[PDB]
């Protein structure tokens, strides 16, 4: 029993850290196979961060520019491309400690691994999700860049996720591995806010499962509700709608606690109307939104 | 900015955990040189939970008995002997993988990092503090004792925690890697009740640092205390008294904030008598307690 905020072994992805240098700007960059992924950012001076025309600055550039280190020796750079906003550099060793790996691209809502890096060491790790707004609540420092967000199936790790800046509110935005932005954002130092941070629904009914199966029940009520009924509510308090797929993905933890679904959200329901009274759900004050029906699920079996 | 419940890269510690059997239970060990640590309670069976005498059950028990499994190949045990409540399972091969290390025995208020395993597999990683009851807050399922608990210095993985058990309130109790346990607790199914699970109000300190580094400023007041007050406050609130070591060792975090100990105490006070009414402080509703004052330090410079 008990139930943490857990992220996945990072081993895996320690295996993968570099640190990749151009001028005088130092990020992480990933280094799977004979391909070490960096932000393209890594290629911008001072002078140019307001607007920067990474194409134009990028024929400045030349494979010999791009030092890329693992541990404490040199990888040698065979070549450079850039794909979105990700430099691909193409480097004459395939990294002996590759994971089976894939890339994907996340939907808002799902959770994921971040191994903050600097100067290519890994810091720490941590459990983020992608805010329906597509910015993630990290903890990046200057340097942090590059630094990436994993899943783990068994031995597999799917990379979602490649810090590449700080808004002005301290949010985080960044990439998937093809180098596409999550949301609206852009690499470069202009305004860009971030739109609404709804609550992650079906993550917070998850997470009342969890507590359920943990032993915290004084939430659970004598009530029911519909989906649309649980839903103008929702509105109401900034949570995401629920759909009947979020219904679907739940079921196994409603299965295994004899709890409908429709009555969880009535519990819900009341707990965004009356407030918690003080009291606490699984150690905290607040509806917790960063763990999936997956995550629950896996914690509470103890998949490895 | 941003600032996160972070764990200690895992990556040293995965590559020490090993499965161990005895008989019919299965629990994990940790491989360090040729000597694999594990709870002692693996050697005991269903019919003998409630009083087990370890040194009777050991003699029952040779070395062809003790089954460890490295990844998928069998290490060979070639010595046993107990310490205080952990058994060293003496192998013929060193883990080619042993870091750099140390045993350390940690005070109430220190955290540390979990690897959570099963079958000698890593499930999860998570951040811990040892309780001022001598438990700890985990997220342990059946099997994962011998889970262990660490912080790192660059290169040295200090062990610190073994899980053992699970106590009747879902709490959890473990040991040094020298085999004797945190607090009163003892390796065998009895009523153990644990002590008050008071705040470690230094830590909360630091975090409420931690809160005005990254911004969250709302509730520093115009207030300041003395320890004698603030400690009227905080027995009355079941926070663990404030002294000068604490003071002393929250300096360079007063120091870059420009916020006076004792005035952090204030706001702290006024915390605890007015409630957070309704707000949060760094993405929390309660004041979180298991960021040491080093924690915060290392997470704002990126200590790697
Ligand atoms: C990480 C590489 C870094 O230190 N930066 C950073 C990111 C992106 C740029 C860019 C303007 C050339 C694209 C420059 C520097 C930090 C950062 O985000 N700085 C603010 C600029 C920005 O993001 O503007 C967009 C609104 C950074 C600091 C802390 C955490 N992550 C990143
Ligand atoms: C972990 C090895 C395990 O599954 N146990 C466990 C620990 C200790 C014993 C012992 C009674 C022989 C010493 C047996 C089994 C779980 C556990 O703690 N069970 C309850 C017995 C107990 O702790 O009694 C003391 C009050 C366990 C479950 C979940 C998380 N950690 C451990």
């Amino acid at each position: 029993s008990g139930f943490r905020k857990m992220a996945f072994p990072s081993g895996k992805v320690e295996g993968c850290m570099v640190q990749v240098t151009c001028g005088t700007t130092t990020l992480n960059g990933l280094w799977l196979d004979d391909v070490v992924y960096c932000p393209r950012h890594v290629i911008c001076t001072s002078e140019d961060m307001l607007n920067p025309n990474y194409e134009d600055l990028l024929i400045r550039k030349s494979n010999h520019n791009f030092l890329v280190q693992a541990g404490n020796v040199q990888l040698r750079v065979i070549g450079h491309s850039m794909q979105n906003c990700v430099l691909k550099l193409k480097v004459d060793t395939a990294n002996p400690k590759t994971p089976k790996y894939k890339f994907v691209r996340i939907q808002p809502g799902q959770t994921f691994s971040v191994l903050a890096c600097y100067n290519g060491s890994p810091s720490g790790v941590y459990q983020c999700a992608m805010r329906p707004n597509f910015t993630i609540k990290g903890s990046f420092l200057n340097g942090s860049c590059g630094s990436v967000g994993f899943n783990i199936d068994y031995d597999c790790v799917s990379f979602c996720y490649m810090h590449h800046m700080e808004l002005p509110t301290g949010v985080h935005a960044g990439t998937d591995l093809e180098g596409n932005f999550y949301g609206p954002f852009v690499d470069r130092q202009t305004a860009q806010a971030a739109g609404t941070d709804t609550t992650i629904t079906v993550n917070v009914l998850a997470w009342l499962y969890a507590a359920v199966i943990n032993g915290d029940r004084w939430f659970l009520n004598r009530f029911t509700t519909t989906l649309n009924d649980f839903n103008l509510v929702a509105m109401k308090y900034n949570y995401e709608p629920l759909t009947q797929d979020h219904v679907d993905i739940l079921g196994p933890l409603s299965a295994q606690t004899g709890i409908a679904v429709l009555d969880m959200c009535a519990s819900l329901k009341e707990l965004l109307q009356n407030g918690m009274n003080g009291r606490t759900i699984l150690g905290s004050a607040l509806l917790e939104d960063e763990f999936t029906p997956f995550d629950v699920v896996r914690q509470c079996s103890g998949v490895t």
